[PDB]
């Protein structure tokens, strides 16, 4: 027997000894070793209600990544309003690793094994576990990177699809590779390569699905309508450098004669609007050599235009900024219960 409850979680990872990569270093002192023998217990004929938009695990993971980034990605200058601090900012080794979130004695994690689970409402195939799976804490905007994939169809996730102020998480069932490079020897100019055939096939399927939720209306994609570079661009961190990539070529409804390699223009930025809290961090110029990251696009962050009930269209724009939706997109099938 159990009841919905919150408690302090603990983390587990496969961190290595002597490795200087910051995620490894942080997991070495902040987490325990991964469960050598994990085994979930199935709860026969048990239906449970989940709410990925109201999940204290998300808040706790957010706390951890903030602590991780604050211990590892030390900006040269942090203009956090008023006075400014110019601490140490050596170049570091940055590559996220999987982190497990685990419950203490007296608690368990309920796991939604419904393959069409959209993140809210009842779950028919419930299992109990001691730790979540390994979740990579990938910080990004617009595109969710290096995550898990929907096991069946593309899933639409939203706290309330009818309210246009609620972010939509698109969970893909097929990943799309995005290959980003800053060639060696403008040191800040880069480019991301995406296969256009693939991207346009998935993007078409996303419109088909969104049609299902918006009574077969005309689905239109448009670039963000204003804001800072972090959300009008696809932002992410590659080898400790902050990439800002123009996704206009991705969120055009054009696709013809357009089906080759899509080349997104990118910049490595030194001055960043932080995602942890309102403030500005400045880092040193980028490192030498070929900077390259090959990542899987496993989801999209979408915001729907308002003032369209009286039209025949629904316009969708890439979103982002609140990193909790990134953790949400992986924590959606977990919930913490107390053993009564
Ligand atoms: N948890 C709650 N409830 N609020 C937190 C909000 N608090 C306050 C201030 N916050 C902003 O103001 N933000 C707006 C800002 C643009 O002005 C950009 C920020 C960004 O996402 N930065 C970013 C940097 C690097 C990478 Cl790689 C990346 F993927 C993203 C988001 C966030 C946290
Ligand atoms: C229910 O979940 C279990 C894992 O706990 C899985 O093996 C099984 O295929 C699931 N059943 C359905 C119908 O999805
Ligand atoms: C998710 O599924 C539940 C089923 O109970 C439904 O009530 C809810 O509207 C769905 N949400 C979305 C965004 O499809
Ligand atoms: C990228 O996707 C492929 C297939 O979708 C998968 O096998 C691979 O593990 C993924 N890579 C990462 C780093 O998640
Ligand atoms: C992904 O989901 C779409 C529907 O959203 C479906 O048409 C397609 O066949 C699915 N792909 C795979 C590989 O399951
Ligand atoms: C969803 O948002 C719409 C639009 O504001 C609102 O009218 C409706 O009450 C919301 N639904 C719920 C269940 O809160
Ligand atoms: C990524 O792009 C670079 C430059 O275009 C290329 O040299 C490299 O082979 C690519 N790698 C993959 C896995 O696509
Ligand atoms: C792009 O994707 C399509 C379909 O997924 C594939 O057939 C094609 O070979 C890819 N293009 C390149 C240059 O790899
Ligand atoms: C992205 O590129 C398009 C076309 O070159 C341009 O109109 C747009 O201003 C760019 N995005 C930003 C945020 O500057
Ligand atoms: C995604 O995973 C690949 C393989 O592990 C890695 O090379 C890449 O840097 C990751 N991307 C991000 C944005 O962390």
């Amino acid at each position: 027997v159990w009841k919905d409850a919150d408690t302090t979680l603990f983390c587990a990872s496969d961190a290595k000894a002597y490795e200087t990569e910051v995620h490894n270093v942080w997991a070495t002192h902040a987490c325990v070793p991964t469960d050598p023998n994990p085994q979930e217990i199935h709860l026969e004929n048990v239906t449970e209600n989940f709410n990925m938009w109201k999940n204290n695990m998300v808040e706790q993971m957010h706390e951890d990544i903030i602590s991780l980034w604050d211990q590892s990605l030390q900006p040269c200058v942090k203009l956090t309003g008023g006075s400014v601090i110019k601490q140490a900012c050596p170049k570091i080794s940055f590559d996220p690793i999987p982190i497990h979130y685990c419950t203490p004695a007296g608690y368990v994690i309920l796991k939604c094994n419904d393959k069409n689970f959209n993140g809210t409402g009842p779950c028919k195939n419930v299992s109990s576990v001691q730790c979540t799976h390994g979740i990579k804490p990938v910080v990004s905007t617009q595109l969710l990177l290096n995550g898990s994939l929907a096991e069946e169809e593309i899933i639409i996730r939203s706290e309330n699809l009818t309210n246009n102020a609620k972010t939509i998480i698109v969970h893909l069932n097929k990943s799309v590779e995005i290959n980003c490079t800053r060639p060696s020897n403008d040191i800040r100019k880069a480019y991301c390569e995406i296969n256009g055939t693939k991207w346009n096939k998935v993007l078409k399927q996303v419109t088909e699905k969104l049609k299902e939720h918006f009574n077969n209306k005309t689905i239109i994609f448009q670039p963000p309508s204003g804001g800072d570079l972090e959300i009008t661009m696809h932002s992410f961190n590659c080898r400790g450098e902050f990439f800002y990539c123009n996704t206009t070529q991705l969120f055009n409804n054009t696709c013809k004669g357009c089906n080759g390699t899509i080349t997104l223009p990118c910049k490595i930025k030194q001055i960043i609007n932080m995602w942890q809290g309102t403030g500005q961090a400045m880092y040193a110029p980028p490192i030498d050599g070929k900077i390259n990251c090959v990542s899987n696009i496993t989801g999209i962050l979408l915001t729907r235009d308002g003032g369209a009930n009286n039209t025949s269209n629904e316009t969708f724009r890439p979103g982002g900024g609140d990193m909790r939706d990134n953790w949400r997109s992986e924590l959606y099938k977990y919930k913490v219960v107390q053993i009564e």
